[PDB]
């Protein structure tokens, strides 16, 4: 057993390894979305920048979970990072909708992790999740919902003028 | 023979003279496009500025080829600069499409020049073209494609509001 | 066909997609190595920092290839990022040796890509690889070789004092 | 009853008084360790500084618990601060091992306090412990584990050169 390990259940250690993979996956999804908007036949540079920023932030979140695993004396076991479920993200609105869905899935996983930590009486882990993950997730979901609403209200995706102006005025 | 000339084939010298003319031609096409957008019945000032900038950049590219010809001990032979194929460029979208076509033609010529340099085992000339021309061309073609995509998606040329807003938000 | 595509062979497009995956893989290997050195039973913070920096640099290299694919009018097709071949990297020396092996594999792939570009008379792609990848690779391989030499000469891995002092004085 | 007291169980008040004593004890242990390293026949000045800093930090932690007791309307009851279990700490490695053991004992006490707060439905107390104590403890335990690992790997305590160089390069 690691000399630092204390009050850290095997199930929690495994769940942290799963969460590391999920954050790396989210990073990859956002990377894919970013470069879709960089295509010459899409060409929405601020959508591209927005999703690239999200990509980098998710990588930072994964690295913080890796640090946590080592802090608690668990052992990191990495898994393949699955490629995303689309190659072509169709439109600004469709990508924002897919990001909203992704973030709600990540939140669900984090809520299950918090429940596990609480069930195993691991308040350090529970607080780590609350402090560094849960409000970030709520903020991200709210922002994506706001973006979806505006794009729909503006007439996307059928109005290409809508996506163009949203790219300039909200994401720029 | 020039005291500096070394490993510089007559065919390469001739091809550089042709490329000088083609860059000067491109400069003239962009000059024409610029002042079309300055007409009182067109009046898109940022289209005008964008194409004037491209005009000046093409002139700089021609001057760099003239410098190259002298650096290698070739002799510059200038030719007439043909007037462009249109007087009236019709719309912002149509001008961007014509610029895309022009840039792909210039790129084709540069690729043939590179092939000639390679065939004549002239690595200085090949590298000059790669370093100062080929990625600039790829970037210019990508940018023009991006512009064409956005104008089409926004509803140009039939939507005059589209060209107006593109002039303000992308070219401004 | 993409409106920007010119002189860009289908085989080159596919090879760029493979190279994107390989750079993302390398990023993941370095991420794994970094956090191995962050374990409480390893605890070499400058090894950890060195490999994290390499991880981030490889991600940047992958993103530049994605940009290239779009610049040329190819289409990005992402693939799974395979997990690394080890979970436990054993020692500072062993990790440096594995990084050297990885970098030589990436270089081999880049050299094959350059050969393909040359065979398809794609000087833009050949120059992109030369300018942004080939000397970076030679520098990285030389640095890793230097590190391996010093660790071996100092008595690693059996001398834990050697790895400690290398962490402080070379990587710090 | 104190005019401020609300939702503050007698058992929680008593547990806070015990925790105040334990933090003061930890401060005293670190004070002892610090001045052991200041002996002329030990003479490791950065070990001495490291443990003196920990001593002062533990005192600050005790004072914050005293403030908490008063904030909640409990009453501070101080107890003797027991002298440490050693006078002679033997070596840098042995002191680091004893500090690791101490910090895990303090963490265990804090985890029991959190469980008590949760069992008495005192979320203010639970959050106070999580926010100001639990991650600090995890960080301290991880750091001490890292130090123990490095000293052992370097050949301490039998290698006096190891302790000397660790004092200079890690603690300096
Ligand atoms: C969706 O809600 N359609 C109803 C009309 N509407 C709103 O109420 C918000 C923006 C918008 O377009
Ligand atoms: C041209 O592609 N028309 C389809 C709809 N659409 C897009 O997919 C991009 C912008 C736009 O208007
Ligand atoms: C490996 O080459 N062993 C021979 C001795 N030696 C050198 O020549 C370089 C560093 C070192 O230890
Ligand atoms: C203790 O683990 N001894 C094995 C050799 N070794 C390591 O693996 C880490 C540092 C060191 O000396
Ligand atoms: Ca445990
Ligand atoms: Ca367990
Ligand atoms: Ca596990
Ligand atoms: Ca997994
Ligand atoms: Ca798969
Ligand atoms: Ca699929
Ligand atoms: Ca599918
Ligand atoms: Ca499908
Ligand atoms: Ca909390
Ligand atoms: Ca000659
Ligand atoms: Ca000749
Ligand atoms: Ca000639
Ligand atoms: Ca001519
Ligand atoms: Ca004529
Ligand atoms: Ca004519
Ligand atoms: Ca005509
Ligand atoms: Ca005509
Ligand atoms: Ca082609
Ligand atoms: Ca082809
Ligand atoms: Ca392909
Ligand atoms: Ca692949
Ligand atoms: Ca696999
Ligand atoms: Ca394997
Ligand atoms: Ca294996
Ligand atoms: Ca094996
Ligand atoms: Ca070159
Ligand atoms: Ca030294
Ligand atoms: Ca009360
Ligand atoms: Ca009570
Ligand atoms: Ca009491
Ligand atoms: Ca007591
Ligand atoms: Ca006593
Ligand atoms: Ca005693
Ligand atoms: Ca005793
Ligand atoms: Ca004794
Ligand atoms: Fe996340
Ligand atoms: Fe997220
Ligand atoms: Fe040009
Ligand atoms: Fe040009
Ligand atoms: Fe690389
Ligand atoms: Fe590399
Ligand atoms: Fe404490
Ligand atoms: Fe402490
Ligand atoms: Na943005
Ligand atoms: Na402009
Ligand atoms: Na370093
Ligand atoms: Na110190």
């Amino acid at each position: 057993t690691s000399q630092v390990r204390q009050n850290y259940h095997q199930d929690s250690e495994a769940a942290i390894n799963r969460q590391i993979n999920l954050e790396l996956y989210a990073s990859y999804v956002y990377l894919s979305m970013s470069y879709y908007f960089d295509r010459d036949d899409v060409a929405l540079k601020n959508f591209a920048k927005y999703f690239l920023h999200q990509s980098h932030e998710e990588r930072e979140h994964a690295e913080k979970l890796m640090k946590l695993q080592n802090q608690r004396g668990g052992r990191i076991f990495l898994q393949d990072i699955q490629k995303p479920d689309e190659d072509d993200w169709e439109s600004g609105l469709n990508a924002m909708e897919a990001a909203l869905h992704l973030e709600k899935n990540v939140n669900q996983s984090l809520l299950e992790l918090h429940k596990l930590a609480t069930d195993k009486n691991d308040p350090h882990l529970a607080d780590f999740i609350e402090t560094h993950y849960l409000n970030e997730q709520v903020k991200a979901i709210k922002e994506l919902g706001d973006h979806v609403t505006n794009l729909r209200c503006m007439g996307a995706p059928e109005s290409g003028l809508a996506e163009y102006l949203f790219d300039k005025h909200t994401l720029g």
